[PDB]
């Protein structure tokens, strides 16, 4: 460390929850830039629950820090067109997490009830109006691994469709009651082979260099836990050693269900 090119800033957690003051976050992200950060991704709580902060920090990252890439991950429920217009010049990628187009499937995963589907189409279209790359994030699990989505994906034309094989971390067993074999996962990917945006990520080979910065601007370790002290306190490289930072061990948590 040097930090990876990309850092995932989970600036609030899933009353309500702690969020950094804008001056402090502005300072933390500056530290990250000086340490090698070029791309930022706002996750994981639900960023559009806090649009004034999201908007301030998007502008700051693109205008002041001149970052190559500014991404957001969202369930899409609270995205309104006024935000994308006010800030779209500064947002490169908006990823919407969508696991199913069936209301029943969604309820069973722990998300519903729908109908989410028209809102997704609204967002996809606002993305082209405001020059935002439109990405879809899907976790393939016991409940959606037989679903056919080609029609909806042909309509939505994301520039990237990332499909993660579910992985659960540990009275539960309603985990192994949710895993899928690699064959089931592959049969989902083939079922959508006609789909050029499709980027599969199986458990056998997860993306590396995946670093999470939490709502106190602390890093998490290779398991999503044992946070360092905030970079605001000990700075970037000392906080990296505090969490045993190693590019190859920090796999992507996007497909993971952290329980």
């Amino acid at each position: 460390g040097q930090v990876p090119v990309s850092v995932n800033y989970h600036f609030s957690r899933k009353t309500t929850s702690h969020v950094e003051k804008p001056e402090n976050a502005k300072r933390g992200l500056t530290l990250l830039k000086q340490a090698g950060m070029k791309k930022i991704n706002f996750a994981g709580g639900e960023p559009f629950l806090y649009p004034k902060f999201l908007g301030e920090m998007i502008d700051f990252c693109k205008e002041t820090l001149q970052l190559e890439s500014v991404s957001i991950v969202t369930n899409g429920s609270l995205v309104k067109e006024q935000f994308l217009q006010k800030h779209g010049r500064n947002i490169d990628i908006l990823a919407v997490s969508c696991d199913s187009f069936n209301e029943a499937t969604n309820i069973k995963i722990g998300r519903g009830s729908g109908d989410n589907v028209q809102k997704l189409y609204e967002i996809g279209s606002w993305c082209q109006k405001y020059d935002i790359k439109f990405k879809l994030n899907t976790v393939v699990n016991k409940f959606n691994h037989l679903e056919d989505m080609n029609d909806h994906l042909n309509a939505l034309q994301p520039f990237r469709w990332k499909c993660f094989q579910v992985l659960i971390v540990t009275t539960l067993r309603n985990a192994h009651s949710l895993t899928i074999s690699d064959d089931e996962f592959d049969r989902f990917c083939e079922r959508h082979s006609s789909q050029t945006c499709l980027v599969p990520e199986p458990n056998r080979l997860m993306a590396k260099s995946y670093l999470i910065l939490d709502e106190y601007m602390r890093f998490l370790d290779r398991n999503g836990q044992q946070p360092s002290k905030s970079i605001l306190e000990v700075g970037v490289q000392q906080a990296l050693q505090a969490v045993f930072w190693d590019e190859e061990a920090f796999v992507e948590r996007g497909g993971i269900y952290d329980w």
